[PDB]
């Protein structure tokens, strides 16, 4: 439909921790916007099954965060592996954006990309090599005109789809508040 090589792929992952070599992906969500940030389509929101031995690597922050959000229960009940989650996500993305065209979009999205390289390289390969990191603009705004940041806030629930929606909202806010294009 609105298929375009200008569309942007937004992605957020939840993990059992901060180290791709030790930890695992437990949730993935994708959203496609057009080049003007209008949300065209939301992709699969997938809790990825992990065994207790992997959930047992979570520290207090991860355990409490992902238990309170309901994600841990969804992970335990999930019947979807990483490979199946890749398959579902690629089947969605192919309907909206051509392969290799969109940068990876989100907040501190380099961290998610590290997990993709390690655990989902077939999905990492779908992105252009560049990164659209909304937190780059956050950090520049904090230094150049920090009072701007008081006009926007986030809930930060660590539910992957809700967090990526907040990433898009943050960039929409910067478009009006700190850009002149
Ligand atoms: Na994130």
């Amino acid at each position: 439909m609105s298929f375009s090589d200008q569309n942007l792929i937004w992605i957020d992952l939840e993990m059992t921790g901060l180290d791709p070599e030790m930890h695992k992906i437990i949730e993935m969500a994708t959203i496609v916007t057009d080049s003007e940030l209008n949300i065209l389509a939301e992709g699969p929101v997938i809790a990825i099954h992990q065994p207790e031995s992997e959930l047992a690597k979570m520290d207090e922050w991860c355990t409490t965060t992902h238990t309170a959000s309901g994600l841990v229960a969804r992970v335990r009940q999930s019947q979807v592996s990483e490979e199946e989650a890749i398959d579902q996500t690629l089947a969605f993305l192919k309907q909206w954006v051509p392969e290799g065209k969109s940068p990876i979009c989100g907040n501190s999205i380099g961290q998610d990309r590290r997990f993709l390289y390690k655990h989902m390289p077939r999905l990492e390969a779908y992105f252009h090599y560049r990164y659209i990191d909304v937190s780059t603009i956050k950090e520049l705004t904090r230094r150049w005109q920090p009072e701007v940041l008081k006009e926007f806030s986030k809930t930060g629930s660590h539910l992957a789809l809700d967090d990526i929606r907040e990433s898009i909202a943050e960039l929409q806010f910067y478009r009006k508040a700190v850009f002149k294009i």
